[PDB]
């Protein structure tokens, strides 16, 4: 297949002020001697490097894009949010919102991240590639129209969708968000809309803290077009496969997407500090295969994967590689050195059965019929 | 209370070859730009820093200790193991076992780590302090007598207990291991002994990978004096409180320890990369209060906490501080900034009930119902 | 001897926003993947750690101090500077001046750094120790009353001296500044004063860039009580010894200090990125011995060494250790692993002779008589 | 101009054991919390990043190359040296020589580094490009045929030249080494050869420590075809411009090279920890312009620049970018933020005159007056 890889080196240069993991430094939180801010470029840089030495980058359609225009940004964000962000960015950086720290030139880099998402959807809708992967940093799926949060400063996917509707007139877009945290920004923006189906798989109560959201299925015109699957902390491969089979694929069947966008965070991986799930790289590969198959059946193959979270520098690269291998249909020589180990750590039969029963009940609560793909 | 804090700066100088998290650099694992090895000194360094900035250090009895002697080390490890270890340490470093990488001078630092645990048990048994905390790096609880593993190179706790028995004649010691991984080293060494009650709370199947171990309760003379509590991945405060109340405290009540040693890893904390559990600093505070209460009821208050794992640089310091506050009975001005956040992320009622039912069934299997 | 070591762990927690070495990140300067800001705590932390494993810390009078009061700070700085700094500090950090970046809680840490300097002078004047070393971070010697610069936010030494005059009534204080950069703050503050002799040895034109300053000997009441020795870039051990013998010791002889304060930066060391000089740890040891001897002859031994610059994490600890060994009269087992190597790199005879002749001429320009110590 | 840029991502994955700057971690040198080894990949990584963000990459001919063959390597190094190197690389790493530490897989990466230099010379000799830049890590110019040193494990330039001579029959090659340290490897290999003019500009006595070398002009057949210019520590733009104008360009004029290779270290830059010189990005720009002009006058424009040292993560990228701009004749939007600062810090008139006089005396000693 022809997979477009949207990347820009400048996205790897965004960096907020001092933070111990996610905690802003100051008060009782000592400055890290080595690491720094959780939303680090290193994870994304190590993904890019691995894609290069694996030979996969050479088999992709490597592309950049112009930064998002104010016009594109103003579809979702107000001008005063843009001016504030810009002011803080030009001032040297600071705090923009709830866990939304920025540095100098963060405005420009945020615009570029959104621009990559816009271009990726565009390329796939124009027929310039069968599918695409956008290595967007900073990420977007937590950002509300007037509030930065969770290290997201623009609602990247929303911005790209609004631009895609204005340029191409696409009527039905499915957004599957498998970042381990709740896609609250996407949910809120499209909550009363039936032209975008927003699905989030997330760790129950992880981020935003305490939010599960199963009963939040959208409202009025959007009722049934938002679906939250709050997975129990500690779940892994089987929990996600069962979620994909019992909820996601049936929701997609009913919706008939013309384009599928995946908010692909890799923070459900088994060594991530910011969640408690147990996925391995083959979990991501299998989720991508299922969504690629869905895109081929409904949307003429039109699939865009946008990079969101993932904070294990060691392991995120293997997970991202697996997704890109699956999009492109090229298998590299890279073997995941943690895969066998993570297999042994998975929930036991009793726990897996408990989670399976909860997903069966959730599928029934959503009114989803267990048919197969066609 | 008089709390002894055993520490040596030189423990913070042990450093392996290049690793990304726990993956040795080589093949497809790129060298890290910044971090380096999983068992970094920075977690233990940041705890000590927080203890000093909080002022708690001024209220502790600060102590150090000589390195462990060969005599002490030879109560558990063979001469050839020491030789092999020292040769590799002198050679610039390498891999002494499975997930057991060492740097130059790692032998001498491992001896210092073990000596601190020996000295801390001795201090408490001699009445120099009511209780103690040993900042022992590298850790010990995975180390077998002739096999390093899981970043452990000597069986620190075992060596300390064997030394304490030789020195003081202590008859009953309980070891509570709340490091999130299974205390396989301690379990193996004392598996057929009834003078040492070994209890491990651990994430089911985490490390060693795939091992749960509820069925392994000891053998012959030690039958009933080993207890594994394999907790479901994803559990947090309630799971550990229920494990403590239904299993640990009743087990300790029955054994009547003369001394309690805690293998205190902090890797059950909610942001640790090496496990999937959801503890906060107050969970560690409460587990310390509970075991301190056990020690006061059976052991004349004689409790030693030996630092084991914990790989969140950001959060381990707050968990360690909570333990030391509870040991000393002194509350600093430090407030855990993640505490309220982690409370909100805890397992829901259904998951809590599921885990509770499993612990009830397990306590009945152990005959503690 | 009884050497007081003024230290607080909290001084090692100060950390500005993102900087590649000294360059603020943004524009063309990529965020460092590992290091971070030049004014890093690591150098000072590695000094403390080395003092501990060497056994030297156990032989010192280890002390902390309260933070500097507003009253102490207001002797040199205006209230509006304090309020601005505080505001920026409470806002999360930012830029306070010319190469003066701050983080959150920097105000509190800056106050503590000044407080350590105040307490060190006080302890030595009170007779509580023969001499003292203050591990002050952030440093002070570049900071003007109303302008932060060169990573200095309060004029630490000036603040401590003004407090010492108010508390103890000390009449003559010599400040020897062997940090490799020009002590511009101390110079400016005491420029028309004869109660403080300010001497700076620095790399000619290094920082502030282009400033040599040999002709700037003080004015009116202060004329002859400021001395700048601009050493040629590339100089090392011999250049500093000749400066000490031909300029510093004679200036001290004439001045008759009641207290000597050393602004001890270690950035003249041979591997420092922020200067081009070639000192080794025995250079610092010899400078300390000469100033300790001067303090014993004039000032009843009253000597305070205040830590200023030094940005080689590998080597600064060895240089600081040498100074503290010399103050205390305790020789540790630590041997400097670069000492022999740095010896071989020193300027050749021709270059050493060129520098010596320039220093002879400068001594004559200052009207300094080449007598010996008595 | 058509500028070939030879690069491989995998060169940025070579990483030694723990070092503080150039000091091996062990004894009194504490492990770094953050940095690690002097010869870090981050300087070369940041140059490549800056080349991409500046857009200059789009105007270069991007190339890679196979690793050097044994045949190519054996033109300079013995089989046993390769064996010893590969055994130590396979063993997890260690010390292959003096100031020559290696990690796991370092052998394969060193071969790739050498192959890039071979390919870059070949490309320019074949007319595939007018000139070339090789981002060869690890570096080469200190490496002797049977002794690694100064973080160099193969003599990259020597291997490339020997390969170029075997492949193309090139008769006269000039090597200009403006790395701040002495190009001892190149000098030794070609010391008695007149087919290779080796010139080193270096800080007097820096590395190897204590070596100046003005008197060492080659021997027998090579007498006059080695030139050392030992510059006083502390010099900057003017010292290097005067060295180029009075010594390098007249030497090149006399030799009439058919190809010019530059061993381009950037460690003469004003903020480098491993030397005491005061160059800025425009000094490197001007040295490149001057040698490019030499190459156009004698060598049909055939110039290859091989990356050597440079240990300022912050500043080397701007110096490297300046060289590549000058090679390609394309000026990016990147502005060197230290440029004006470093201008102000330059030696004063008296020091400049002192150095100028020494270079005049040296040029007369070489017979270039
Ligand atoms: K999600
Ligand atoms: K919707
Ligand atoms: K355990
Ligand atoms: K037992
Ligand atoms: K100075
Ligand atoms: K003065
Ligand atoms: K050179
Ligand atoms: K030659
Ligand atoms: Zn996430
Ligand atoms: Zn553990
Ligand atoms: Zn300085
Ligand atoms: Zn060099």
């Amino acid at each position: 297949r022809r997979t477009a890889f949207f990347f820009d080196e400048l996205c790897l240069w965004h960096a907020a002020g001092p933070h111990a993991l996610t905690l802003p430094v100051g008060g009782w939180v000592q400055p890290p001697a080595a690491a720094g801010h959780a939303e680090s470029p290193e994870t994304k840089r190590r993904l890019k490097s691995l894609l290069d030495v694996s030979g996969l980058t050479a088999r992709l359609q490597l592309r950049s894009a112009p930064p998002a225009s104010d016009e594109d940004l103003l579809r979702v964000h107000p001008a005063h949010y843009l001016e504030r962000f810009k002011a803080l960015s030009d001032a040297g950086g600071g705090s923009l919102g709830q866990d939304a720290p920025i540095g100098p030139g963060s405005y420009e880099i945020a615009r570029l991240s959104a621009g990559l998402a816009i271009a990726a959807l565009d390329a796939v809708l124009a027929g310039e590639a069968d599918n695409a992967y956008s290595l967007s940093r900073p990420p977007g799926h937590h950002c509300l129209p007037d509030q930065a949060m969770g290290f997201c400063f623009f609602a990247n996917i929303a911005v790209a969708i609004e631009a895609a509707k204005a340029r191409h007139g696409v009527e039905r877009v499915a957004v599957l968000d498998w970042d381990v945290h709740h896609g609250n920004g996407t949910q809120a923006i499209y909550y009363r809309r039936d032209d975008v189906l927003s699905i989030s798989l997330h760790q129950d109560g992880c981020f935003p803290p305490g939010y599960s959201g199963a009963e939040d299925i959208g409202e009025d015109r959007g009722r049934g077009f938002n679906l939250n699957v709050p997975l129990l902390p500690g779940g892994g491969h089987d929990a996600y496969m069962q979620a994909m089979q019992r909820i996601v694929l049936p929701a997609l069947e009913r919706f008939r997407p013309q384009l599928i966008v995946v908010a692909s965070g890799f923070d459900a991986n088994a060594v991530d500090p910011l969640a408690r799930m147990q996925l391995h790289s083959d979990s991501f590969r299998a989720m991508t295969a299922m969504v690629r198959d869905a895109a081929e059946r409904h949307a003429g193959g039109r699939l865009v994967v946008v990079h969101e979270g993932g904070f294990s520098e060691a392991y995120v690269p293997f997970c991202g590689l697996a997704v890109i291998e699956e999009l492109s249909g090229v298998r590299s020589a890279v073997r995941d050195p943690l895969r066998d180990f993570i297999e042994l750590q998975q929930p036991n039969a009793a726990f897996r059965d408990f989670q399976r029963q909860r997903l069966e009940e959730l599928a029934a609560q959503f009114g989803l019929c267990p048919a197969q793909p066609l």
